[PDB]
């Protein structure tokens, strides 16, 4: 039986999801799940490894042994906040050669926002603004560049972190310099891009060849027909790092009418709507489509 | 044979200058030696046996004076948590050598974290009360975890150890306080919040050895008259953590006629008004005369 | 009732330990219990405060909100180990002003060994080798100072850890030059000593007014009888930072029938021997002593 | 206009002597600014404006000159673990501003974890075989706690990121494998551990553009002629993260005969032999054809 190991919160239980699924209608598949903090490994170049994670055994911290043969990522391998810093354990997982979903060459290349957000604008230079409208964003690789912004109020994006974490609205000079102050001491990078007054938000997602588009009406659902332009979004931004096999495009909607898109998440990102059991049952049929490639 | 006294401060002012001709017991030279912390580092022995070393320019080359300092006056801020900002290992190794200093070296250890500072003041607040020593109301958060809300806006947020309004912002109300807890957590430390005071001006209590001196500078000058109340502030923040030969109370004066105690500084307050001389002098005197003493 | 807060491991049911001891033989002591990582807080200059402790209710985390009256510290408030820094809840247990066995300012000044190390520097220059026999030691501010040690082997302490952590034995210049680079990624401060070819060592504790010696026969029990030359040693240590109530001194005995003293610890002092038990009393009688004293 | 070409590099090397004259299509010059990593700072918006920050001493006063290089040669390591050594944050910024480089700036940011480039070696001796492609034995532990033995000593631990020598120890036996492993925790980042080669002598087979050579270099030089075996090793190397320009592999030749593959490294590899001078003509011929291409 091939074990695949799911990096994830409890509160799904992927074994029941996967509950039945077989490789070639013949082979089982046995689902190991735990979060990135419960776990730690060794790897040899001869190909020798073993996965070790905690888990509670009547009532006391054991630790069960694993050799998976392949990995569905759901949770975020890096935050600057603390003890967030899970990065080696992703370079492990590659040193053994474990194949995964998304790939763990895009789950590294996606540990630093700016540096995804870089690959969008090459795709806004490549395609122009009318079809990908990707929001004016300006890149500090620390304080000291950090004077102003030309327009205000603007949105200062912290270094590396998620759901809301390290995200502020800043509107006018002397508060940008306070919070450039800020960066200071969080001794990293941050961004800054033209505040948006949405009317909605709204973001499209695609696992595998399954869509999806959602609005969602400062710092915040009905689904929406998907349109070509929606699918132009995500289907480039998919294109990324290799290729990935889960990931959504998130858009602001404008007062005044434009889309300004401002990120693109990978295969950590959450299920929404009223369809995220669906979204579940599609993402184990992917994992099990590819790995019978193997 | 001179008794060796280091300067740890920036070149503007010429300690060598103002301490030239001075003699302990009117016999003993002082040679006076000046770096700032960015230029020093130390090797000490539990023998006794240690070195100062110094970097210097020499013909366009980077050289190390050594010196073994008989005594030290510390006029620069030895913690700050922006990059480049800690030395805290500095302190901790002159004090291994047993070297003497203004202030000591355990009050400057001990104030290199401000809201320690503030304990022992909050500790004095609660003996003298508000009247006396009117500290003013402020919350300490080991974390951003802690930060969900104030009693009252607007507030004013002081982020870990830093200086020179480094990491403090101005929160007009309760999702704004939440979005700079937010931050507050990818600086990864502490942080404090107090009432923002609609001054109507601030005052500066000094007390350099036995001279005392006040100003007031009228949302981040004249002298004045000394009172008793001015006075007792200084007085009692001077004996803290064994005694701050060099010291100063920072108090802003609400237009409700309230006073509010922010902060007390050690051997680093910067020199002001039309005196800074006259206080230069007065520091040049009170390190001879502690160097007498040894 | 008076809330007794304990900060210790669970292997310890401090509870039962302090069942029945009454204060003035009529208030009751509620004890509870909680390691520094299950713990959080917030501190008003006011007086007001709250300490949060996370704990399990029927297989839930859950927080309780209690206020101590008083605190025990059993662990080490400080590691650079990764997740070791709880420097934050000590500042924050000052600033609310609760009372602690150690007291919280000795605690928090035993957070840098040199720094404590400095302090056994001057009761060596003050007592002299004979009845104060400190080891040999180098400090080193940081990495850029480790150029070489005089004498092999030494033993080379990087940080502040414990049990252990970051020693290594170096016997010659070529392995010290590579210990000295693994320091720079340490990016802190650390020392070397004379390496002990030891036949043993001892242990000399002092919990209030009991004393307890303990030969311990390269990184490593028969217990012995105090000696004025043990005694010494011990009250000597225990008056820095104002006074240790509870506190050890380890030294090393040298094949050639020199000791060298190496270390003090503080309230985390490990308990030993076959006494453990009864060690845990006299905590309890000391605890209860200075609880009395509110 | 002239192309701007930005060398990041010390200044021991003219490179603006080695391209002068060089011109891009025979008729396009080429204008080279010169500086290192340490001295460059840089602003990017996603709208394709950008200012790469130069500083420079100008009558004694530290001042920045603005550029915007249309090119960027990369000869120093983009990262080291060890204090300021990170300059990843330039790497993100420069991509973000869509400057081509050599090596590229995908290769560059995948080469700042040495692990992370060795797992795609792992990936080339598991696809070639021992012959073929002899990649030493090699484990890596993601932290310090997963660092229990070695199957075979001597062996040398190598850790964190870092270069010249900095964090690689040998290790003979167990207890001192663990010794290393408790000062692994300070570093607080991962390690890995390989085989002591008792070498005969090592190999470096490097590639430029199509230029091939080899040296011989008999714990911590000869030109030997190219062979088919070697020049499949770097021809394979070169391969990874979408190709590398420059790069050289590095091999241990065992004393019973057998190479060990131990290292690859990209466009930082230094110069060495006779031929220096040729390799960096071989440089600028390299650039000026990349140049070309926009
Ligand atoms: N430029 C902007 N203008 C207006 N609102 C914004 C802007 N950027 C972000 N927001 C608001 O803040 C929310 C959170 O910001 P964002 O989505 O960038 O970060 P996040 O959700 O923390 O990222 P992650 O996906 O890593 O979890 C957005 O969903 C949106 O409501
Ligand atoms: N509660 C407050 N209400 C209004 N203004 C405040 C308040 N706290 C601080 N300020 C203003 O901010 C200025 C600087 O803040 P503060 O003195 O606390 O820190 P700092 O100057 O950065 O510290 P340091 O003295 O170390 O350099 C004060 O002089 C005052 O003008
Ligand atoms: N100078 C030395 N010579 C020989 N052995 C030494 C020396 N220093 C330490 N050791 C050995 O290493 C052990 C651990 O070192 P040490 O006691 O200094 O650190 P630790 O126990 O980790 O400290 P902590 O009390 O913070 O837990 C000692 O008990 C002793 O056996
Ligand atoms: N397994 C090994 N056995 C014997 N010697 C080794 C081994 N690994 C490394 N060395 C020696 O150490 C030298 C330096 O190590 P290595 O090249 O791995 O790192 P480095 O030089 O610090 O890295 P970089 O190339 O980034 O600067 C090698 O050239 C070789 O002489
Ligand atoms: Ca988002
Ligand atoms: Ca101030
Ligand atoms: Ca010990
Ligand atoms: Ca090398």
């Amino acid at each position: 039986a091939r074990v695949l190991l799911v990096i994830d919160e409890p509160h799904t239980d992927w074994a029941k999801y996967f509950k039945g699924k077989k490789i070639h209608g013949e082979i089982d598949i046995k689902v190991e799940q735990a979060e990135f903090s419960d776990l730690n490994l060794v790897a040899h170049a001869n190909g020798g490894f073993s996965v070790d994670m905690e888990v509670l055994r009547n009532g006391v911290k054991v630790v069960r042994s694993l050799k998976p043969d392949f990995v569905l990522i759901r949770q975020h391998a890096f935050s600057m906040a603390r003890n967030g810093d899970y990065r080696s354990l992703v370079i492990g997982l590659q040193y053994a050669g474990i194949p995964s979903v998304n790939s763990l060459h895009s789950v590294y290349n996606f540990c630093d926002k700016p540096w995804v957000f870089a690959q969008m604008v090459r795709l806004h230079k490549k395609l122009g603004t009318e079809e990908f409208p990707l929001i004016d964003q300006t890149f500090y690789p620390n304080h000291k560049e950090m004077l102003s912004s030309t327009t205000y109020p603007v949105v200062v994006k912290m270094g590396h972190a998620h759901s809301g974490m390290g995200k502020v609205k800043v509107d006018n000079q002397h508060d940008f310099q306070d919070i450039a102050s800020v960066v200071a001491l969080t001794k990293t990078y941050a961004t800054a891009e033209p505040f948006i007054d949405a009317k909605y938000d709204v973001r499209v997602q695609k696992i595998g060849q399954n869509y999806k588009a959602y609005m969602r009406t400062w710092k915040t659902l009905e689904q929406i027909a998907m349109s070509d332009r929606y699918k132009l979004w995500v289907d480039t931004c998919s294109e990324i790092f290799g290729g990935l096999d889960i990931c959504a495009v998130e858009a602001l909607h404008g007062k005044d009418g434009r889309d300004h898109i401002i990120e693109v998440v990978g295969s950590s990102m959450p299920l929404i709507g009223d369809h995220q059991d669906e979204d579940k049952q599609l993402i184990v049929e992917l994992v099990v489509n590819k790995m019978t490639q193997a």
